[PDB]
């Protein structure tokens, strides 16, 4: 079977509850994740070590807060208290365990179900040989040895609009940006990169990524995470938000594609 779970956020023990309640199999299953595997919950050292363990039964995303780790990991940017991530950075295994993590991809795709995943969701100014380029170039910049310098060069908001001609650090800016943080579009297409909010509450003339018809999105489903504020809800056919807030005590969402079937584990707060 295959099961998709939204944005864990160091939730581990309701990760778990989750995969116990689907009787999750490892070469049996498989198991995508949306990224935001770490921070605000307390369990972000014991998520990364389970989901690495899975190897091939797992096909994870990043996100924007494993990206964020990464720089803190890296002397890049400050750790902040409320992320909780110092048991993980003091591990024995954080070398270990973080360069597994700059070494996984920004974007998964099965052709046999039609099926595309990347943490904010793919933006409509991208068709499907432009999405896999851009995250082949910044994962070629994670996993190399390099990936400190690159890191530092990814934080900005611009440029918000994609053209194949972009070069250099903006295009690698936008590309960031469209993966692990867009949530709202200007009609044309270009990023928002402030508003946080529902799609109801959002100011006109915003509207969701997924709300602006993109090639994409015509021929495959999508699965994201990362915008919390959505709780899932409000999507069109074939788009599955599966960001419902855990680490926010809102609950854990798994989706076991082969029936649509939907599980759902509280948070514990
Ligand atoms: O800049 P981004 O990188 O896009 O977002 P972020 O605020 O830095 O964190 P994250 O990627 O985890 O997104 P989230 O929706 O959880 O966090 C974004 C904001 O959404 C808010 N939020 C979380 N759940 C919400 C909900 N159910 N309803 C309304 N707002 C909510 C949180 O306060 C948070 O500040
Ligand atoms: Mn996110
Ligand atoms: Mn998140």
């Amino acid at each position: 079977a295959t099961y998709l779970i939204g944005d864990v956020h160091g939730c581990y023990d309701e990760l778990i509850a989750l995969l116990h309640k689907v009787e999750f199999t490892p070469g049996k299953d498989t198991l995508w994740l949306t990224g935001d595997l770490v921070a605000r919950g307390p369990g972000s050292l014991d998520v990364l070590r389970y989901v690495k363990s899975l190897g091939d039964s797992v096909r994870l995303v990043l996100g924007n807060h494993d990206l964020h780790l990464l720089a803190v990991f890296a002397g890049i940017s400050r750790n902040k208290p409320k992320d909780r991530l110092t048991p993980l950075l003091e591990a024995p295994d954080a070398d270990e365990l973080l360069n597994w993590l700059r070494r996984q991809p920004l974007l998964q795709i099965d052709e046999e179900k039609k099926l595309v995943m990347a943490h904010a969701g793919i933006t409509p100014q991208w068709d499907l040989q432009t999405a896999k380029e851009c995250a082949r170039d910044v994962e070629a910049v994670l996993s190399s040895d390099s990936y400190p310098f690159f890191l530092d060069a990814m934080y900005g908001d611009m440029p918000n609009n994609w053209s194949p001609e972009l070069r250099g650090l903006g295009r690698l800016r936008f590309i960031t940006n469209a993966f692990t943080r867009m949530r709202f579009c200007f009609p044309n297409g270009q990023l928002d990169m402030y508003s946080k909010e529902s799609p109801e509450e959002a100011p006109a003339p915003l509207k969701p990524w997924f709300a602006i018809p993109g090639p994409v999105a015509e021929e495959y489903s999508i699965a994201f995470g990362h915008w919390a504020s959505l709780e899932g809800k409000g999507t069109p056919e074939g788009i599955y938000a599966l960001d419902t807030g855990c680490c926010w005590g809102g609950t854990l969402t798994c989706l076991r594609w082969e029936d649509k079937q939907y599980f759902v584990q509280p948070s514990n707060r």
